């Protein structure tokens, strides 16, 4: 991924956010609602040392599990690290949509989140040009109704 | 559906083919190897009479089946009938790449068929601007190795 945010302020991501559209490298990574990489991104808490809290929700076992993790700070405003992976942020302007990125160590997931439960064309065309540049076999979209419904069911 | 292929000539399709890219309308239609419009186009048949025999594999209870259909001519070159659904042939160059949709009376899949097993760029971008038009929120692709397997597993 050689697409990163110049000047992100981690600070204007905080709030709401919604997984509109979600991409991977590998089928296996988005197919199923209990796919690993099938996450629902609902909040952003940045700290004041400047480390991501990320809620969010996954499939488990026949349930919608609310879940919690901390995204730590690197050198680099827009790349975190998540224990289990980098968390890169793309491109946002605060108010409407953020594209990011997370990559193991081949593995890659990117999602366009947007602040309402509306299908932001602009956002999914800026979403579709950062793809362009990356090996991406599963693309996923959600209408407004699976937006505002636990695990976007 | 509005775009169909102009002076479509049925014979000139016959052979084989690989099904490259896929994309549906809604997310169930394709996210397991078992779901519905999970299709892999093998061989295409026309008939004398203008039908079109076509040869597809699904995967079925833990198994690949080779499976056969007709599809039956209607009035309008370009577009067919199954039974269980119609298929319109969008675009073809016969000797490199056909995009094909199959609707039912609002689900909704198309896919992007090559001659060879190969990442053909200017095909999947024919393939994305037909469907730019349409209301999909699932895209898959596939490599090279996964086009010489059966069920593309
Ligand atoms: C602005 C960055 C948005 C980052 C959201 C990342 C989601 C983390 C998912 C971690 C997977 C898991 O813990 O099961
Ligand atoms: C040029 C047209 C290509 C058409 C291929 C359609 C595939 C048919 C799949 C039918 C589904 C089923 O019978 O289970
Ligand atoms: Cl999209
Ligand atoms: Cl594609």
């Amino acid at each position: 991924v050689t697409q990163t945010m110049k000047g992100l302020d981690i600070q204007k991501v905080a709030g709401t956010w919604y997984s509109l559209a979600m991409a991977a490298s590998d089928i296996s990574l988005l197919d199923a609602q209990s796919a690993p990489y099938r996450v629902y991104v609902e909040e952003l808490k940045p700290t004041p040392e400047g480390d991501l809290e990320i809620l969010f929700q996954k499939w488990e076992n026949g349930e919608c599990a609310q879940k919690k993790i901390i995204a730590e700070k690197t050198k680099i405003p827009a790349v975190f690290k998540i224990d289990a992976n980098k968390v890169l942020v793309l491109d946002t302007d605060y108010k409407k949509y953020l594209l990011f990125c997370m990559e193991n160590s081949q593995s890659l997931a990117c999602q366009c989140l947007v602040r309402t439960p509306e299908v932001d064309d602009e956002a999914l065309e800026k979403f579709d040009k950062a793809l362009k540049a990356l090996p991406m076999h599963i693309r996923l979209s959600f209408n407004p109704t699976q937006l505002e419904e636990q695990c976007h069911i």
